[PDB]
């Protein structure tokens, strides 16, 4: 039958996996270093530092199975919008990927122990000791590998199990949510089990997504050298495929041992002395001294696909990257009917081939790939974007919260904050309203807080709010003055700020507490209560001068009710670069308002240049505590400045650095210089890679937590129905998103004042108009 | 398991390997001479060169092993041009060639060095100077015959060992990059493992790329009267096949001993042959002097393919063309697993027959004769484009990159000069676009000089520039000399070359006019206006003047900027039309133009195209710069084209004749005139290959390209149709002939079309315009006049 072959028995506890052959198992998740951001340098210091860790993790009690597995990306959830112009959006960022062959890659790490009645369970109970103690320092020594243990997934439904599920994706070819119950793993809990031929050559495979055919190679008669990412051009990788590297740690004197009949076969060839006994004797040297740890090694590659001939194309391909990179895959014949057997990390039994290996060409083969989003599909929310482009490489899955640095992980449920930094105008704005823009599949209600009269039309045919700020007009927002909590509190904070121990601290409480006991008698009076409140019990200001604080509640109704209508709000702070006289006032009851509503969903404040307007300390206080409760309570902040070195001078800049989660560096140019490795928590070759940008190539660099790459936008894409469809540039619906401030904003503000409520069917239509009449007539007439 | 079958263990130096059983193989590539251009009598002397090579290395502890292999060159990779009428060009001639004899044949010989703790050490590092001895001498005597010695191909990304990759090639069936490793060579080799039956079945081969089947053709006969190409008629046939010619030299006393009972069992006995006894005693005496060398040989033909139907098909047709030439050949039963492991050259046990031959029958059975045929990959660039309808159909694979006897030191990649001998352009202007089509396949920076107007239409549509130069027209003054970068030498040499003719060292005198007009920094149609309007203050600015004939058309001086994309293109063009010396105007405009143009690109693809190249290259300067040009631009990757339209005017000149030395292709396309003495000395050809080039004709395109010490016939043939395509609606081909060859009153109205009529930069002006030259000359043209 297949039961026998596949050795699990879950019977321990979370992290460990036990089966009938009493060996012990423990899966890690890993989402490694990116290959593509690091200097040469940097890899061979990653592969010195996890040698020395795997040195102390060795004698012959350890087995670890490194499984590199491509897949597809299936699970990804592409959904609607509700309205025209992000669906319309997403229509296009779907359909504008002609064939890009959206495979993720993930890593895992299989950690087995072997040692070679109560007395059983005594040694059963030193086992999960002594794993626990190995999965201790193997999650110290991958705190920048991104790596989490594999037993995170209890306790969704009954009890289902997070450490297998993975040794089913090996096994059914599909990601089956395993469930635990009371019985063994290996009756019949792995479904699809697969066919093999009688001769041999591909083997079928029937899940519940399609019949599948796969191949397998196995590598043997590897280089003596080894480049730490030597087998890394296998990742680009058009294969949906499954590698396996097994290290099986044989102990000192076995590996010895096996060094001495090496010796003995190259001294005992018929008469070739071909002086290749110089390096093996060295490697004894490095044996005895402690340097190495060598041990029983197998790489199995398993391509899977369908229509034979394709099975051996991409057997082919695989082949010749390989032999380009000096390793010699051969083929396997009825043997694949063990090597398929061989994948799962039970199986010392049905192993290929046992090729000794020392562990520094082991962490050569398999040191870890490229960068994509370690949770593709299972975030807080969705995905929010499947951004293409990692430069040669896969796609993104750019969430907002992504990681962090990992201490206390309990009572928080992911950091969400993000910095979408960049030069001023060089392609900011256009990706800050496509993330906006795109993040509406599952529902959040962001708030925007403008640079200069920017993402206008986008959020006006989101269906936002966006009452533009001019200060002088009557129409604008009012000091609601009506909070039954601390109404003395910001009686307190209104009078300070309004004076703007403010100028002398001369019982200004007691002016708050007469004010609030004459006037307010209790709730629901009117502008008489407002206008006592302005007028007796900015102020002394503004009360003397009359003029410069018109927008304010100056015979202004109480405009309190308008946070539950639309979605998304926008507010201008362009002409506030005077701080603290007008900025801080407006932005603090602003933020009081909108800090009051918390909907649940993400709150997303956005802001434009977040250094500029936040300049007191009551927005320390609030970016302490407020930036504690609402990173807590799922919100998320998405700030983007503009000049970062002159941006970090402000403490409050930094204190919102070290709690931001997932930053993009846009287009700094060589003006910019060596402050983004302190700080901002660069290496060398980060900044160097956003330097070497350029300033127009439009592609920003993305980190989050200690993974980086780059990243475009693709405005080009065509796609083919029948034929050939026409290219669609990506330009319709592409000038609403970059806002211009003065075609988008009078067209807006006149399609408003034609047609009353804000349209996404009707406001881009002679919004189009509006446009093609200045990009046709005044770019193609006149030359 | 097959590791006992494939007897090799690891590299013990750079170029020689091992032996389960300590022999100590050393493998050449032969790029075998070419033998279908002087197959008259030099044959002989090329085997009787060979003969007494092998034997002064007779040395009975070796064993030669020659190997042709045929192989369907699938390497040669898809052009993508990105381009639009050169990409049309491309894939016109790619559909042109349903001409299904391809398969590259490649010659190898493994010499095989049979020696028969410490010790062992030395009996090693005494066969490795032995071998190297042999591989001098192998060496110095294979020098005309291409050959190279296939040594550890120190990078590929970390070390490779390339002579292994051809013995995977006689194992596995295909060219497997073996990667040298902390392993014997014996258990990773034989990736593709075959698989025999029993009586009536041919061996498999399942490779990954697909299945295959492979047949045996054994040579046993008692034949003895042996041409030197008895065996080069499979050199043209269809097999994919791999022929094995096996020669262990027997020791002296066994060779005299075997030889003695073969005659007593043949030339003896009342019986004796009559009169076969002749040559036997003096052969003997030869033979106790060492003129003769017997030696066991073998030979296997190993033909590939699948279908077995197929493979008994071609087995067949090998067989009938093996009997052509009265050799016997047999089919091969069960001892084929055996025949097999009897083509890896260390296998003596496993030989079919052992029969002991001499050495000029084993020379004359496998001699290096190849049809000439290029690198398919391998080159440092990409490969330029193959062409077909040489000696017997098998392709040429062009390439600009091949060797020569020069190069003592291997500091440039490869010497890669070429130049075209020709008369009255007969057909040389349509070669020269046809190879500049398939040289823009990899993109490069052309620099061309033409000679009246041709390649104008195949620059302009190539993506050129193209300055007409042309004292005629109511424009023209294309020409800048405004910002300096070589100021003081190169601008004082040429105000004295554009003054200097009157019969007197004014050289400081010059020197002072350039310090005056250097005012002050950074100057711009001011500074040149002053260089005009400086006084005289003998030879003056009165002939500088009366020789620009005042407001310059066709000169140099007294002109404007013409700053538009002088640098910012691939591929530039000149013309020297209406330039003929007295008054010195071709030298100092070509010198301008050389000067301009030699710091273009200092690292990337250049190359120099000239059109009579013995014309502008006259003066003392041009041969000082031409000579230090080479030595200096050679390494940076920079080669020449040149193309003259008389052989013995350009062979007039010194630096011509220098420029001659020192190219690395000749193409000589046709002359029934053939000054005989002049391709013989100077071009360098032989006797037989300049009777070629005379017989080759007068109007057909067939030229004999003679590259390193290789030479053979080419067509280009872009006048063929096909017969069959997927979109089957049109099976002709019929255009291309009239855009690249270039005609001048045809160029002259493309550029005033281009310039007023239509205004286009690529070549989106071209095809209904194309029309408007072929219909409209053939039916409102040239037939019916008014």
């Amino acid at each position: 039958p297949v039961g026998q072959f596949i050795p699990y028995s879950h019977h321990v506890t979370d992290t460990i996996i036990s089966t009938k052959n009493a060996e012990y198992l423990s899966v890690w998740k890993i989402d490694g270093r990116s290959h593509q951001s690091a200097s040469e340098a940097d890899v061979f210091q990653w592969i010195r530092e996890l040698n020395n860790t795997l040195r102390g993790i060795s004698s012959a009690n350890l087995s670890l199975w490194t499984h590199i597995v491509r897949r597809r990306v299936y699970e990804y959830p592409d959904a609607e919008f509700d309205n025209v112009f992000c669906r319309q959006l997403d229509e296009k960022y779907r359909e504008s990927f002609t064939g890009y062959n959206l495979m993720v890659n993930d890593l895992y790490l299989t950690v087995v122990y072997r040692p070679v009645p109560d007395q059983k369970k005594h040694r059963q109970e030193s086992c999960i000791k002594a794993l626990e103690d190995i999965n201790r320092t193997l999650g110290q020594s991958f705190k920048r590998y991104g790596a989490e243990l594999l037993s995170v997934y209890e306790k969704g439904g009954h009890a289902f199990s997070a450490p297998l599920e993975f040794l089913a994706r090996l096994v059914n070819g599909e990601h089956i949510p395993m469930p635990i119950c009371r019985d063994r793993f290996s009756d019949y809990m792995a479904v699809n089990r697969p066919m093999f031929s009688k001769w041999g050559e591909v083997g079928e495979l029937r899940s519940l997504t399609g019949l599948r055919r796969f191949g397998m190679l196995e590598i043997r008669e590897y280089d003596d050298a080894t480049e730490p990412g030597q087998l890394n051009v296998l990742l680009e990788s058009d294969y949906e495929f499954v590698l396996t590297h097994s290290f099986s740690v044989l102990s000192r004197p076995a590996a010895k041992e096996y060094l001495q009949r090496h010796q003995k076969n190259l001294i005992d060839a018929r008469d070739v002395a071909t002086d290749q006994i110089e390096e093996i004797d060295e490697a004894l040297n490095q044996l005895i001294s402690g340097h190495f740890v060598m041990g029983e090694h197998h790489c199995t590659l398993t391509v899977y696909g369908e229509t034979v001939q394709q099975v051996r194309d991409n057997l082919a391909h695989a082949s010749a990257a390989m032999l380009d990179v000096a390793v010699l895959p051969k083929p396997v014949d009825l043997a694949l009917e063990a090597g398929y057997w061989a994948q799962l990390p039970a199986n010392w039994q049905w192993r290929p081939r046992p090729a000794p290996i020392t562990s520094l060409n082991f962490l050569s083969f398999s040191p870890f790939h490229n960068f994509m989003s370690g949770k593709p599909t299972g975030n807080p929310w969705g995905p929010a974007v499947t951004i293409l482009k990692t430069v040669s490489g896969t796609p993104l899955y750019f969430n907002f919260h992504a990681s962090k640095e990992e201490e206390d992980a309990t009572d928080k449920r992911l950091l969400g904050n993000t910095m979408l930094i960049g030069q001023s105008s060089s392609g900011k704005t256009v990706l800050l309203g496509f993330l906006l823009a795109q993040a509406q599949k599952f529902k959040p209600t962001i708030v925007a807080f403008d640079k200069d009269r920017g993402m206008e039309i986008s959020i006006r045919a989101m269906g936002g709010r966006y009452l533009p700020l001019k200060t002088g007009e009557p129409s604008g927002f009012n000091p609601f003055q009506l909070p039954p909590t601390h109404a003395n509190l910001i009686f307190l904070k209104q009078f300070v700020k309004k004076l703007a121990g403010e100028v002398t601290h001369r019982d200004e409480e007691e002016i708050d507490q007469a004010i609030t006991a004459m006037m307010s008698d209790s709730i629901d009076k009117s502008l008489r209560r407002l206008s006592l409140l302005l007028q007796f019990l900015h102020a002394r200001l503004v009360k003397w001068c009359e003029g410069g604080d018109y927008g304010w509640l100056f015979d202004n109704p109480t405009d309190a009710l308008d946070l539950s209508t639309h979605q998304i709000y926008g507010f201008d702070i362009t002409e506030f670069l005077d701080n603290p006289e007008a900025r801080t006032p407006v932005m603090m009851y602003l933020l009081y308002r909108t800090e009051s509503m918390i909907d649940g969903r993400r709150f997303m404040y956005v802001f434009d240049e977040f250094w500029k307007p936040l300049q007191d300390e009551y927005f320390e206080d609030l970016a302490k505590n407020k930036q504690k409760t609402i990173r807590k309570q799922n919100g998320i902040f998405v700030f983007a400045t503009q000049e970062p070195s002159d941006a970090l001078e402000s403490n409050i800049a930094k204190t919102l650095i070290q709690q931001c989660a997932t930053y993009i560096f846009l287009a700094n140019p060589k003006a910019d210089y060596e402050d983004y490795t302190q700080g901002f928590k660069l290496t060398d070759s980060e900044f160097e890679l956003v330097r070497g940008l350029g300033e127009f190539s439009r592609r920003f660099l993305i980190k989050q937590g200690d993974q980086s790459a780059l990243a475009e936008m693709n405005l080009g894409k065509f796609r083919t129905i029948v034929d050939g469809e026409t290219v669609e540039r990506d330009f319709d619906d592409e000038l609403l998103v970059l806002s211009g401030t003065p075609d988008n904003a009078e067209i807006a503000e006149s399609i408003i004042a034609e047609v009353g409520d804000d349209p996404a069917v009707w406001l881009p239509i002679f919004l189009d108009r509006v446009k093609a009449e200045r990009s046709d007539v005044g770019s193609g007439s006149g030359s």
